[PDB]
């Protein structure tokens, strides 16, 4: 189960680079140099890395220090063959963003947030990124009167519209992906799920430039079914990027390695991404637990990719099994894919077999055979088939 | 705190009519005749009632029994002055709907579900309803292989598109509202939150005919902030109807009387509906607990309306208080309402005060004063101001 | 992965017998005769069955009908070799129990609840049950003033003490197990978790007669770690019985077949039960989904036992793997099992290597190697080792 | 609603002193000197302060620096009249505790954790504390194989037993209180709720020395009813201390000011503490949001005490209202307080009115009148009575 760059596995610099500072504890690991993370990830078989502006260029750096940080980084990409498919902006760490970036109540902060974003979009394009992610982690509230949400959504639309005007006027080939999260670090965060972000995009001036970047653990912090949410994003044509990790239920954002947390949900997610032909990066937004030393960091990163490849094999064996194909027909998955009324409304209204003469008790008695289908899926996941 | 019909309080026949059968227990109350519910609700000050087809006309009735059920009902509306602003279809109780109505795997069930819906739309229009609600309570799955969600969303879009073609071809003045719920009775339900339903509507053929009917307790079953979700529906222009009740956190759907459950969320909800000028029905989808006899049923229904009027008074006193208006300015709510960059992109890019010369430490040190604002809101809610 | 009666798999009559009535829907399956369930479960390899009084003898039966129901049942046990290891009382279905049985506010209901329980204890002993379960599903409240919880706990202690006096005065060899659940059907249920039930038992007059009967899905409805809760019950010597099933997070009680829901938690549970030598029944309290016909019922029941045996094999391979044994030592699980200070308090206080001369930075730098250990466990679960 | 020291309101130095560092953001406020917090809290009307060892004496201080830190602190207590009713140990911040203190897998860490605790117990006694709290925030796991929980509970019992032997051998008048939390910062924390901690205490060598210190928000992170959990702790005689704050549901630990979060639960909590005559400190373990400057910190602290006094007044008016006293009798709260069977088992068994002649349908038809009672409680809370 050996990854290669063709598997398109990517990692944020902030993932393997997390020093282990949590709300109750100091860092347990020293800082990693971005150049060393690139080299170690290349050796594990990764395809590329992603970054926030402040992961790569320390906040407050002079333009001359900035050029030197970028030069060293680009040399490590050249040395390794690693790509940079995605970048994003840190609009959450510095105290100035304590009430948000794009939806801060203070107008001057909002203007600053936009300039900081636009500067990094230029750098992202220079490094070859195709997707620019926005995670509005400070956009939200702990109390009801602090944030008029209609005005805040106006400000959010204004900010994304301005970013769209900027990339189109520069002729940049880059698209935006919104990363939802329901809460943490704010008490409630605006656009809290996949669905809210999809709905918001449809009110932007150029909707074709925006999609979503859903994260496994974030939809599970609302108790939602992550493969279902991804299916709706694929259906809408909006799955531009994805963040893979693990989460044990409704609690703080754990960012466990992918495959930990809800294992059956990981299986159904991989089944869907592979069936649907998702061709974007398989990106891991995860945190090696702060119990670990650096050997544990790299073992945790390797585990992310290993678990994806094991689940990919098991999902492919499931779909290819003639006995499963039979069970899918027994459960009428084929009939779900056929139109309800391609004959049209008037024919439906005239069809007495659809109502006047429909035998409701005979249809009701038909079992769906879902439990046998699900146990076949369990046997495949466990290698008992 | 006396309600009158001008307050537009409405109730489903299934609310005060709930007999108290739960998954573990038999009914504790006898069935109510719809005519007696209309009369008792009118005496309490309600404005009108709502119904599922099967609440008013027992499933399986002949067309002659159907006419008699409707005639009696219409006579009680005439006798009382009660309106029927909304109706909906029962596509969840009968065993034929065990895998869904519009997204059942069996095609013949889906056709039946549409015919059953269209029949009730005609009746709804005849009784004067302006909103037709769809709650897809059986649309979903307990296991991952049972439902291909992309195909199911195709079937869901097909069904709503056909309903839109029907009302437009009949010239009916009625609009549709989707009522989301994340789970129960299915393990996961399709379109599980406000956001997912809003996003789905934008892919329908005639989006202007569809909005949402959010319910307090359902968004709280995903741990989401219900006033925030309503703000996004208002922002999108899609709040066609609302279901008011109470819920204590993430658990089974309690449908407590409005004001029970999360009381501060009820306060902020009423503040928003009244501030924004929502003019639709204030509809209660609630269940008097099965501990209660019929006197407890009517006390519970009266409590719904009482609690709305108390919270309406407290929210109005809050917004009118000069000290609160001062605090809103101290917290820069006024600045949230002003455009970030009405001067445009190029001027933003040339504005050195937005970045090169922006004093990030001075802006960071400014307190938001949200805790003082929130305690003013608490004092108002509690009548300590 | 074939079960036999030696595996001690048991099922409630109410599990495979669930007709599929949920809060929103009518039954989808006809009632099963208890004699046919016994026969079909024996053919699948089960060891025995369990029952509520009202599952076996319809509520309200005459003493003569009661004897006939029991005789037929005992003949099916004789015909099959099936055992009855556990029984329990239905104190939740009939409307008289709408505010509880042992903690109903009405004293006459509480007396009735005790007499109904004592009658079934006699029958349980006659059928050979060794454990008598109490699930206080109606003991609780939807509102804060309805139940003084200190008085209710006095009533709960009174009821269990009286049951203890009854079995000791009759010379019965039977023990009691309390089954916790946090909510549903009441808004909050008294003794909501394993921990609350363990603490309560220690205040009973004869604590040695009472233990717990935890259920997978119920502790997961509070977001708790079920194998951790079972470890604490084993540590206290109180794991008298267990209910096995599956649950997807914090929501209504799903009672999915065992192995569905949180699969990794099922693996760690089986590891613990087998390591610790739990010798009681492996009881499944589950509901075949109401999508299923009777063939799906028996496939779902068979899946419960299959998944236990697969996980038993994988947990045994994990613990027996020399590479895992090495990793357990790398993670210092051996050191966790050794006393912190068998040398005693005074020696600890005099030990300068414990504080004055303890090198806190060297100890802090040691990685725990938990991620490598956890990936070995993942590889074993998935059959990738 | 003015607090005075007689109200026994206390605050941790770490509460108003929280600098606002969260998992995603740097500190927004400078550090406060413990002497200035004592002075400002005294001016607001507080009764006293609490501390972790490392809040008062910076980690790593020499014995000479330690004496100077304590001297300054004691002078501010003398200057203000502020008391120190409780103290506790920081066994979570330093990296050495990354796998726990009392249940760390490494034995040398566990020994160090005990010595660090014993040193602070001596200081606590010198400052007059009567309660010593233990919050085992690092005791737990992110993965199933990392922690054998039976061995860990042996280590936890060993540590608390050694602390009990120490205080008894020194003749100290101090008692221990365990503070449960279900998760955060570990994936699952050992003794996760009130109930688990109560059960654990009963297995200690000297159980009379240990009680619980429950926190509002922590039981609500498991979706549990906090006033119910406090009632069980009072019933067991184990409520030694309490942490008051606010939480909005199942998510990260918010530590909002008391009265925020679940307001009705705050009302029922105050009702119970005052009814039962709890005489310990009313301690606030809360975090002023990092949006706030120092003026917001003190407004947030003042709000904690204000909201307690408002709810105390409303709960007292509720219980004193003759109409509520009538409703309590209508709901048979008086009958809940009377013994089920003070006549004894044999008389219960001979009482035909308890079963053979009990009219189950007449008892079932009696309404509980809980909704009217709950609306009276709502009217009192809102000042509408
Ligand atoms: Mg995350
Ligand atoms: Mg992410
Ligand atoms: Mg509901
Ligand atoms: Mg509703
Ligand atoms: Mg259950
Ligand atoms: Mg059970
Ligand atoms: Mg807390
Ligand atoms: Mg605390």
């Amino acid at each position: 189960y050996q990854p290669t760059p063709e598997d398109r596995f990517t990692f944020g610099l902030w993932t393997v680079g997390w020093q282990g500072r949590d709300p109750f504890g100091d860092a347990t690991r020293r800082a990693l140099d971005p150049v060393e993370s690139v080299r170690r990830l290349a050796e594990l078989g990764a395809h590329g890395v992603t970054f926030h502006d402040d992961d790569l260029i320390p906040f407050g750096s002079s333009d001359s220090e900035r050029e030197e940080h970028v030069k060293r980084f680009r040399q490590a990409l050249d040395d390794t063959g690693m790509k940079v498919p995605m970048a994003t902006t840190n609009l959450f760490t510095h105290p100035v963003f304590k009430d948000g970036g794009f939806t801060a109540n203070d107008r001057d902060v909002r203007r600053y947030a936009l300039r900081k974003t636009i500067r990094n979009i230029d750098l992202a394009v220079e490094l070859g990124a195709e997707t620019y992610v926005a995670w509005g982690g400070r956009e939200g509230a702990e109390s009801g009167g602090a944030k008029d949400v209609r005005d805040a959504l106006d400000r959010m639309k204004e900010a994304f519209d301005l970013l769209g005007e900027y990339v189109t006027s520069q002729g940049y080939d880059i698209r935006f992906a919104i990363e939802p999260k329901p809460n943490e670090p704010r008490g409630d965060i605006l656009l809290p799920t996949v669905g809210h972000a999809l709905a918001f995009i449809e009110r932007l001036e150029r909707p074709e430039l925006y999609g979503v970047n859903p994260e496994v653990g974030h939809e599970q912090m609302a108790g939602l079914n992550f493969p279902h949410g991804i299916a709706q994003a694929l259906w809408a044509g909006k799955l531009f990027h994805i963040d893979l990790n693990g989460q044990n239920g409704i609690k703080y954002d754990q960012d466990l390695r992918f495959g930990a947390g809800d294992l059956r949900a990981a299986f159904w997610l991989v089944d869907l991404l592979e069936s649907a032909g998702y061709s974007g990066p398989r990106h891991f937004d995860f945190k090696p637990p702060r119990t670990e030393d650096f050997d544990g960091v790299w073992a945790s990163a390797a585990g992310c990719m290993r678990n994806y490849l094991i689940l990919k094999e098991r999902a492919a064996a499931f779909r290819a099994d003639p006995e499963v194909q039979e069970a899918l027909r027994a459960s009428r998955l084929d009939e779900l894919a056929r139109p309800t009324a391609a004959d049209g409304l008037q024919a439906l209204l005239d069809d007495r077999s659809a109502f006047e003469e429909f035998d409701v008790d005979a249809a009701a008695a038909r079992g769906m055979a879902f439990e046998r289908l699900d146990q076949l899926a369990m046997d495949h996941l466990l290698g008992a088939r």
